[PDB]
């Protein structure tokens, strides 16, 4: 089929890049990066969210493998000596596939626009003091005060989410986890300060009380968003696809990355 | 059908739980607490609880319903001003039912020992140090060293888990979450610390390293087990099932209890 | 004595000032905003953290004094009622001073600014990643990384530390305390996570690894510093005072502000 | 001297006590165990720390000092290779002397029990629910609901107080800091949530509400106390006092034991 890879760019992922490529000539398959049906990412965990936000608009066509040349990672989970017996069994085909939630952000305006995270989404003011209230299916929750917010993917959770306290959530769990940083918490603004977890069609909007800019990020991208009226989250209907390759479950990827 | 109707035993749910049977009495309604089809509750979460375990062989046969008698509950989520309407919509029936996920621990020793948890089960030490490795899914995990460990239903969440800072989960979600208390972490010793939630059919289990003797607590209950080889957590096949009066969302009862 | 006076600029703040002033004018005092020995603050902490920076090099020489309109503040611990009574017994004198300790913060680049800090200064990265080297009394303690760091005063660590995780600390105790910020910790980066409390003349130092760009905050002033070299944080030798006008314990201010 | 040594039990440990008797033999020292000069741990923090209660009335009369034939420790803080060294150096004398802060707990009943701890000293129910309320020199400061609180030494506080959020504060602030431990905090139960650092002779006392029977620790010692009217907390007057054999700095000894 159709394929392509991406690397972080430095010598060792390169050089495993053009090796893959020779190994991949030796079977029917072609190199399209317009329209590929396999997407190779050699690097990190930063590596293969590039490849995902590069695809983002044919999902459902593409899967995804990592391949890690530094430490182990969570999307990159795949070590470079692997490289010729994962060519072999990713040209025959006829692998499974396991398909991992996404979160849909939407960002509306004095138009609208709507993007999709892989890892998580979050809210920070734009310099001053960031202050929304958090709306849960059309009723308010709470004032929240503080350094800002983060809502997470369950594959995600292991990421920035981990760092603020959150759960790490098996991502066969169609869900998304909203996490506090920094909040105020005095007998005149008060927070839930737990982490919360959503399910499917759960929608979760933020909407301004005094200043109407904010930091929105969406996995690496960080945009300042003028004139904002509301920011809303959502699990996506939308899912990524990974080649499974063999069995590494999700709890032994998270004892190898922070226990042993 | 057949109901029955426990009370805290205080002065105000004793009444309130005569002037129900009272009303009962004016509908094709017996009062039969060997085999009923709907258990109410009056006074507090607690009450709810014992309720629960009461009946716990007959949960899918049970529709539970809860009234608090002083600050609002979680399970007992209707004031006492409702409960003549309610006596008149459960009486005709044509009520919906909503079903919440609960947690399965089984106790092994050198027979076996099962129990149905509403909120949550702990292990704790019998008195010197509490060390056990944690297994999931046959995979060993990590060796906790600490306090103990709470494995919480998700409508338990609200309780002892944000107590050690678990996330809020919504009881739509099948799921269990495991958090830990009082860990030490140096170079020697390392833990997660993350609460870590469960999908079905995951089996968390705990087995001892040295001292087999564990203080094991599922909800009100806590009982000293003596020559316990393992303790498996995993989500319940079988579910609590409510009857559905009118809209309370789990977000709206988390906001009353913990915001305003 | 020489006396000034400074407003949150609102109505109600204004106001109060003007009735003070002419209070004041029935006794031997003279308004001087250059040279103060007393220096009202009308309005909220921060109006008081503004009176504490216009007059830096005369700390020595001022008893500061804050009233709250407001809500109660730390510093602003006197309600407008008291306004009056304040005036006469400061008119007088003989009154009682209390002194707080402060941080003193040194930025050294490839010349030198140090600035004093009433409440805290935070260190964050200018937009990628903030990773720095602490350094205690010549010794490399850890490479941290994450979204930044907070040293904080003792009377600042009811503010910005406390939502850290930081500990409470009674401002007689001449120390600092450094909080983290959404660190990271796996297997590869380790951090201490736990807040350091430091005694007079240790000395912290944070030391860049790649980007030598930071966002520096002292208090309200947050500042992008260019091709820094160190950044070290000490308990300072100088000391604000406060006019002692009655027993208001700082536990009792911390009740009063948190819990009812 | 007067010197005397004890040991954790196991091989490595009696026999390095063995030697360094031997080699204090080549010296004017005398084994007393009765009213020594200098004892000597050989073990682990546990093994300093029944040192030290062996000897809590003769403080001021003593120099400790310890060796970790295991892992580092925070007292044992001298490998077992410097056990000639410390022999050479201690029986000339002429060494240096630092000291520690220690906590006092008083016990009331309806008599009064007095104890010193090294690390900190817990307070937990006796099975039911755990309710105190909080005053601080005489003012109340909250009423506590949870599993218990904890009041660590300074030097306690990479004990058990690390594992429950507290800070790490250097042992020559003459300091006490206080811990919850899995509070709840809903719209009726509020506490303060963080740890609190109090100076010397600030009074910090716990006092029933319902049940009068906690269990009490200090440092290893574990006790029920029934028909208690008061716990009161304050740094003690006493200290212990180390000989100083050269350099070990306690951030040095807490980059070791938690960073690498
Ligand atoms: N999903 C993930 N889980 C754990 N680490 C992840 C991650 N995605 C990325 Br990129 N990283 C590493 C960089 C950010 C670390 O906070
Ligand atoms: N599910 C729940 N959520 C919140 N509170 C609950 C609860 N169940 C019970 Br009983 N309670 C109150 C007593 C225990 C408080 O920690
Ligand atoms: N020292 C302090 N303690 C508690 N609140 C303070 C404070 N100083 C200031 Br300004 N504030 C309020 C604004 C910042 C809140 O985090
Ligand atoms: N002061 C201390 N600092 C760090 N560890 C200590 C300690 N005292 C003891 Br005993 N230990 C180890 C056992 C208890 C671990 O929580």
């Amino acid at each position: 089929m159709k394929y392509m890879i991406t690397s972080k760019g430095d010598e060792k992922s390169d050089l495993l890049r053009l090796n893959m490529i020779a190994g991949f000539g030796e079977y029917d398959m072609e190199y399209d990066d317009v329209e590929p049906e396999i997407v190779i990412s050699i690097g990190g965990d930063g590596t293969f969210l590039s490849a995902f936000h590069q695809y983002e608009e044919r999902l459902d066509e593409i899967a995804f493998i990592g391949i890690h040349t530094g430490h182990l990672g969570f999307y990159a989970d795949w070590r470079p000596a692997e490289a010729d017996k994962l060519v072999k069994l990713l040209a025959k085909g006829e692998y499974q596939k396991v398909s991992y939630p996404l979160l849909k952000t939407t960002v509306k305006y004095g138009k609208e626009a709507t993007y999709l995270a892989l890892n998580e989404s979050t809210v920070k003011s734009s310099g001053g003091p960031f202050v929304v209230d958090v709306v849960i299916n059309d009723i308010h929750f709470e004032r929240f005060r503080g350094d800002g917010l983060c809502m997470s993917t369950p594959s995600g959770t292991t990421a920035y989410n981990k760092s603020l306290g959150g759960a790490l959530m098996h991502p066969s769990i169609e869900a998304m986890q909203l996490t506090e940083m920094a909040s105020i918490n005095n007998r005149v603004y008060r927070t839930i300060g737990s982490p919360l977890v959503f399910p499917k069609h759960h929608v979760v909007s933020l909407q301004p009380v005094n200043d109407k800019d904010f930091q929105i990020s969406v996995d690496h991208l960080s945009i300042l968003h003028r004139d904002v009226q509301e920011i809303r989250y959502e699990v996506s209907a939308k899912k990524i696809h990974f080649a499974r390759f063999r069995s590494f479950p999700f709890w032994r990827r998270v004892h190898d990355s922070f226990i042993e």
